[PDB]
């Protein structure tokens, strides 16, 4: 799960999904963390 530290970072993460499609590129590019759990850390919840 593509846990992003803000709603702007997730919005930017999903614009990352338009060109740099693969979800891991979006993590490397908008400073988000793809984490095994199905929910987000207290400090990385959109």
């Amino acid at each position: 799960t593509t846990c992003c530290p803000s709603i702007v970072a997730r919005s930017n993460f999903n614009v990352c999904r338009l060109p740099g499609t693969p979800e891991a590129l979006c993590a490397t590019y908008t400073g988000c963390i793809i984490i095994p759990g199905a929910t987000c850390p207290g400090d990385y919840a959109n």
